[PDB]
């Protein structure tokens, strides 16, 4: 069961409105790297994961993207409230679709679950987490750099912050597992081609190099 | 510039047609986890990666998976040929699509670009990269498990096998950046808050635990 | 702030598992007149509501949705659970996406926020939330028509008995505006021809007669 | 059958073209609330509807819509013609998509009939119907605030209204069942946690969660 | 302004109700291929088309088009009608959407304008007609091929027969502007590999890649 | 099998960067009149084309096609290089998704493979491959008309010959079949309305008039 306290979890600070800045601020919101999709994802994967820590975990960190996503929502909110004769909301997406966030993308776009990545493995769906979280944290980061104000940016900083330590836990998870830094999982045994690096494009490195791999130059 | 050879990267053998098995490899044609969500992301992550060793590895492995597809294309090409009057052809959506390949996936929905994760930074890129291709080992595993003849089977045995190599080429490409792991990248300087863990459904684990975290078992 | 319990609202009680019942089931998962669906329409009308009651009446409905959103994910785990050798089993979607939900419809569709209906007045919201009851209302009692065993039938029961309850909340609501019987809201004022009906397609009732409309027999 | 007179309802009057206009209109024509989802909506119900009447009337707005939607078009067709060269227009998606009507929303998302709410019981159509014009009237409302000239804002307050007209059809078809402001339909009976109100997010109290309609769980 | 007459150009007659019949015949309604997408793609062109004829045209085959899917309408209702007890009915999509066509395609994807083609010059326009009509003959031929009964069969010969009319208008359309066999159309000048062929898939040769329309790149 | 060559087919030579153009660019890079449709689209059919020459035409067609795609996506890396701070990139999509070309349009819709028309009968595929080739040539048009240097002009007038080439190569096909100026193709004998024209909507033409039609004037 699920429940909610109305106070989010931190105050929300802003400037001035700033209505484009909110219109980008949907991404995180409805969009591919955004809250909805992190919170989603981790919680239907608690479904079918068999391990009871991972488990726990995810429910653990969906219910805290949950929580991103409020504040975000608040976000766009403050950034969209009272502002409707302005230019700079008028030629935002809010003009016709109303003040406040809506699950759809800085581009209009309505979120989809095609956005999701899961299934089958928990360690399918770790690695599948990390570069959620890579994404929701890369997009952060370009938020940061449009910033209209001191508060926006600090509450963003604190979200790209919270996806650093959510790396670090599915890190861990993964890690406690054995399938960090391993790459094979799975319960089919691979065939004899598994070291062949195929220099289809024509550079080296540890990824075509040995001790790892055949290096075969020309296929 | 691309080009092409007629030929497959390895003879296509399989038994009797079995077109509601064709219809599941659609998953791995034009499905979320397939040959064309691997081929497109690493290739369009290639046009804005800076390290040219990098994207030389981006480049190569997207051309790999471009034969898979085909590959794919030519096991979906045996399996719904010249079976129009069979009543398992006529359950499957070929009898209206037409036999062969389609960009859809096993449940008839058309790909779409909503499958990729890329953008930005090259660590977000891998990191997403080893995602998709862990959904793909994933999927050819279920597809395994599902296997209408020897044939078949060996060819998804291969392409699997080529999944975990192409995980375990990720997986170096990262830990050379010092990024396989560490959870943090990009340039923004975290908060103060990068270590807390918050109990928000009520398990411990290293990622709830110390020494890299601070449990808030009450939040 | 979110915050989740373990225990599901009640005690999830099936009979053997029904993996295709389970793939109808996704409807009221992923689908348009699903949990979710109600979910995030209620939720996200709360950021741009401004009656304090209303908005804590749509808070309050979004997360008991949040909590069937659960239970139905159970059912749909119950019934996927250890029968992946099984014919039916791999009849399913379940096959190749991995067993338990998935944020899809019955169809293989990913949910989208295409589904929503919300925006820019509590009434148009309002309004909203009374068509999306009775589409969930709807495809529960087909759910039920088709259930596999009696406890399944009563989890759905009770979940159809709350979205009757939901209606008569949100009528509630709307009639404490004066606008549950009341088509005109909004600040627009109509002209001279909001009383008349175009016979444009001879059947009458009192959607086009006196007193209510001006009847155009021949436009 | 379907046929078409080639006038519309009535002929489009619109000051300069303003084409950032345009594209702002095209959510009344391929967008969630515009007019195709409100034709498509009732005409698709229209074959599943068992009452002589309510079929008729669906049929009825359903062509209503449909002349909504050419208005529509011709309105966006007025407001990117001989306007090719300006920055305005270079400045929309008709630079790329050409000029006239397309079946897209303001944003550029293609129309879906996800947006549509159809299937099963009349009331739940019904009750659709009432949404989807509330949707309609709303997007208008936010149109007129934005309208470019008074020939166009005209004609915008005139589909606006009748919205408003469709929304009163709707609602006496449903008090024509007794079913407007009873929420109960299907043939399911409830049980016994019918009139329970959860008090989920903490207080705020109304007459939804209040007696006599309701007993309220304060700490569920 | 449309309006609508309610019988059917010619009405249904079908054998027994074959319900997953029904779902495949979705394409034609819903589809990709289907009635609403010729009805609609020829409808938005019909703003932006400038000659009068070839307007006219586009209108009259629309509304033959909106015809046929109010056809396959009643073939999905006829053939979804009092059989919702029956196994057939239970597994398809009508069991959780309920009896009657649905703005969806066989496999039950919604609808979406991103199956038109359509903008820009008339001989993109009527290109992508000549496209959307093979399509559409297409898909009637494997739905044939699957038909239940000989009156549902006739009536989707007969929809077929109307697709290869209307391919025919659309080729005389375009032969009336010199555009049917003469691939350059538009204001911009090809440069000098206009007649170049490149042999990167490798050896075939035709007419596409041979003199007298060609110089053969054997070698890129 | 598929391999690459680095060299693009030629030098990307463009004037100062013009973010803006390089998002309406993305229509032909993601959009559906854009290189990947093309591509996909010939390809695809390529596997269930059974004549050997138009197979190889569609795949010598396909491989020109994705070598396009690479132009288009150099194109539109060189006009959005090192301008992240100019207030033209801070209004474009690549401000929160990054630099260098996405699988998106220019108004940020993910690309769909609903944009491809093909299947069943070489005649349908072909008469779609010289409308999407309409599509295409229409498209690059409009972008000559706004583009933002002689450089960029030039490459896309190329691209643009190189679609009425494509249409040339898919009309000389068709020819040879005998069905570029024949209506009818496939397995369907028509019935005794095919020569009938509805006036349903007085225009005259070749399109319902004798020797072709027998005009209905009033239905
Ligand atoms: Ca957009
Ligand atoms: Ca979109
Ligand atoms: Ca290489
Ligand atoms: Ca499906
Ligand atoms: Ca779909
Ligand atoms: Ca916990
Ligand atoms: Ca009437
Ligand atoms: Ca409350
Ligand atoms: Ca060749
Ligand atoms: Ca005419
Ligand atoms: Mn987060
Ligand atoms: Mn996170
Ligand atoms: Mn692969
Ligand atoms: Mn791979
Ligand atoms: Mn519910
Ligand atoms: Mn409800
Ligand atoms: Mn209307
Ligand atoms: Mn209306
Ligand atoms: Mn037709
Ligand atoms: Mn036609
Ligand atoms: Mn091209
Ligand atoms: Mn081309």
């Amino acid at each position: 069961m699920v429940f909610h306290k109305k106070e989010p979890i931190h105050v929300v600070n802003i400037g001035e409105a700033n209505p484009r800045f909110a219109q980008l601020l949907l991404e995180q919101f409805g969009g591919a790297t955004g809250e909805l999709s992190a919170a989603l994802q981790y919680w239907v994967q608690s479904f079918h994961v068999e391990n009871a820590g991972i488990k726990d975990m995810l429910q653990d960190i969906a219910i805290e993207e949950f929580s991103h996503l409020e504040m975000v929502g608040k976000l766009i909110e403050a950034h969209t409230k009272n502002v409707d004769q302005t230019e700079a909301y008028k030629s935002t997406l809010f003009a016709v679709r109303g003040m406040g966030p809506h699950f759809l993308d800085s581009q209009g776009n309505a979120w989809t679950a095609s956005y999701l990545n899961e299934g089958g493995d928990v360690v399918r769906d770790l690695r599948a987490n990390i570069a959620a979280e890579a994404g929701a944290r890369q997009t952060y980061e370009e938020l940061i750099k449009l910033s209209p104000d001191e508060g926006t940016k600090q509450t963003l900083v604190h979200l790209l912050t919270r996806e650093i330590s959510h790396t670090q836990m599915f890190m861990k998870a993964l890690d406690s597992l054995g399938k960090l830094t391993d790459p094979f999982f799975g319960n089919v045994q691979p065939d004899e081609t598994v070291a062949l690096y195929y220099n289809l494009s024509s550079e080296r490195g540890p990824w075509n190099s040995e001790p790892a791999f055949k290096y075969v130059a020309n296929p």
